[PDB]
């Protein structure tokens, strides 16, 4: 059931901003490993004396990487005279975020009809303000509220290319990489307590709980009206045999934050072939693959959706498969993106729920906790 | 003239340590862009709760990338009980270094006969101590003194694989990249005042001035007995037409530090082909190439050392060429390695001075300041 209780008009995920120590090196690594092109920049060469920000794109997916310069370069500036292209940026906040959490997501940005309105309504409904609405070149409005931990939910709205003050990157510096990733499907937070986290965010957005079907977690999913913005949230379950990966996150991340970004591919097989070719030459590594019993067990579960060849292709690439009552999910998880066992990426593709495909078709793979366990025991034979 | 006045026995450059915000992402980028394999690690998976350190190698060149974890992971430790593999590491120092300078070199490490002796003698001769000699697993001794700014000169000596507590990386995670780079030729510091910098370092090492032949700089080179350890130092020259690149460095770096690392290739043509193929897919960009007049002018200067084809190959790759009285130098410079216009890399190959090749054969390319200027004017025709 979907009560369509959004308190302001939400369109789509717009972008994800990483706060880095060196934006250049993270962005170049992510570009190669994920097949995203360099699309826009705001840095010293564009007149920004405050921060370096580089934008990667693949389809509609937008990854922004930002790091502070020396405060000495902009010491004479004040907010009215700032050269920063993202007015919510603050040197002290960025250094404190990164020193506290390491590399990770600072902003989950969604496009809305009116960012000023979304901010006002959100704050009126319990949101903790983080950066007030600011109109950029009379063209774009951006505002931020706290989501969980030091992660903010960023609203962006356009009167009518990324943001004013960003320049389109030189054609020669912009190699057209593409491994098939097309948009952000969902963005997941880890928190110590799921209940209060859910009440707060659903409180100020109006997002409704998205319907699901000892793994170390309890989780729930918040969703916008058309269920295209999906924000799952996890809490640990303690006292378990194997230590909870949610708890390990909170420990190494110094508290709550974004756990994983799930990127939808138009062809998960090609995406995984391309990413795995690059794992040991600068790209991303993947979780260890399930045993062959897991793939033997796929004939019975989804043998009506995937052929034997497509199931064998899943096995070659370590892909996981789960199923709802409305659709099927193909998924795989990377190892952590940086030094700490905190943030990782999920690659996904959804089959079914055609009307356009409805959001969350096939779920989020919680069925794969059971099947991975049974599979491991099966293989132990 | 070489008075061979070293105050302790120095062997070779051993390694360069970068202090990073996220060592994983910098190391993966450098590996792909320079063609260096992952050779050793010390991180959570090896029991190091203090820092993540990853070692890349190409031939004898050793790049170490280190970043701190949350201090909370090791809050119960004391130096006697440390899990750090590099006992000189300090969370506060590393965060302060990186927040002050951004990505750059923390340690220039040289192998010596006896690191304890080199430390004692250095300090007795004016060196500012930074980390006292510490014996690792009764096998390796490491000690550090200040070089310039927040850069240290690290001494390492072995009784008899990188350092104790480092593990050799998994074969599958260690792809055998190699674009022909083989060793560190020289490591260059930028300082506000060359005179005091030279007197200090030559004071405590015994290194002698290495013989040279409005570019924005004055420079001098310090060298060990066999002139295989080469430490050039630059200071700005002010009041010039075009602003001094040494001054821009000092401003953006918040003071003195390492300007460039020069990496010797066994085949600079292949190295530059391989690096340029990767510039826009995660690797490194190069300075804009000299005009064709520069290469037309190469026939007269070095036409007895390089064929017409080799000169044309230099022109295809943007390589610079300079000449001593004893040898010839092929060189090219990358754009800055990270966000700030501070540290960059030089690729070089030296021709001549065969006895083994003697160090610094052909110089450091200061002749290319003149030739680049004349070339630009020539081309302006
Ligand atoms: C993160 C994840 C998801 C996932 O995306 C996700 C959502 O989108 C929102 C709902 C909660 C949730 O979990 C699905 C299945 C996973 C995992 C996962 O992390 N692990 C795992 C655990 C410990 C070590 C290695 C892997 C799994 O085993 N399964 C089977
Ligand atoms: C750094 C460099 C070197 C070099 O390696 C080096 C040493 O090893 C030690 C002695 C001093 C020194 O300079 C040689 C020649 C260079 C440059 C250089 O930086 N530039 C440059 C300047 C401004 C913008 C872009 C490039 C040059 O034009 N030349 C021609
Ligand atoms: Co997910
Ligand atoms: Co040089």
């Amino acid at each position: 059931k979907n009560p369509k209780s959004d308190k302001f008009k939400v369109k789509r995920f717009h972008h994800i901003e990483f706060w880095c120590g060196d934006a250049t090196n993270v962005a170049r690594r992510f570009s190669w490993g994920l097949g995203m092109r360099f699309s826009a920049k705001s840095d010293l060469s564009t007149g920004n004396m405050v921060h370096a920000s580089y934008l990667l794109t693949s389809g509609d997916l937008r990854f922004l990487f930002t790091a502070p310069y020396s405060p000495s370069l902009s010491a004479g500036e004040i907010k009215p005279t700032t050269t920063a292209s993202i007015p919510s940026f603050d040197h002290g906040s960025c250094r404190s975020f990164f020193s506290s959490h390491g590399l990770g997501v600072r902003a989950v940005a969604i496009e809305v009809e009116d960012a000023e309105s979304a901010f006002s309504i959100s704050v009126a409904n319990g949101a903790i303000p983080s950066s007030p609405p600011i109109v950029l070149n009379e063209a774009v409005t951006i505002a931020e509220v706290k989501l969980y931990g030091d992660v903010v939910l960023r609203y962006v709205s356009y009167k009518a290319e990324f943001l004013p003050g960003f320049e389109r990157v030189e054609d020669a510096s912009s190699f057209p990489l593409d491994y098939g990733i097309r948009r952000l499907d969902h963005a997941v937070g880890n928190v110590p307590e799921l209940g209060p986290a859910l009440t707060y965010v659903a409180g100020f957005t109006g997002f409704h709980q998205f319907a699901e079907f000892e793994s170390g977690l309890n989780s729930a999913v918040l969703a916008s009206n058309d269920e295209m913005v999906l924000l799952p949230i996890n809490e640990p379950v303690h006292g378990t045999k194997r230590k909870s990966q949610i708890q390990t996150y909170l420990e190494h991340n110094e508290g709550a934050g974004l756990q994983h970004l799930a990127l939808m591919s138009e062809d998960i097989f090609r995406t995984l072939r391309e990413m795995r070719k690059r794992s040991s030459i600068g790209g991303f590594d993947f979780m260890p693959s399930p045993p062959p019993t897991y793939y033997q067990n796929l004939k019975k579960r989804v043998g009506d959706v995937l052929s034997d060849d497509q199931i064998k292709e899943c096995e070659e690439l370590g892909i996981l498969v789960d199923r709802d009552d409305q659709g099927t999910l193909l998924q795989i998880f990377t190892k952590p993106l940086g030094d700490r066992p905190t943030i990782f990426i999920e690659i996904i593709q959804r089959v079914g729920c055609m009307m356009y495909q409805s959001g969350g078709c096939g779920g989020f793979g919680k069925g794969n906790f059971s099947e991975l366990f049974k599979s491991i025991e099966e293989y132990e034979k």
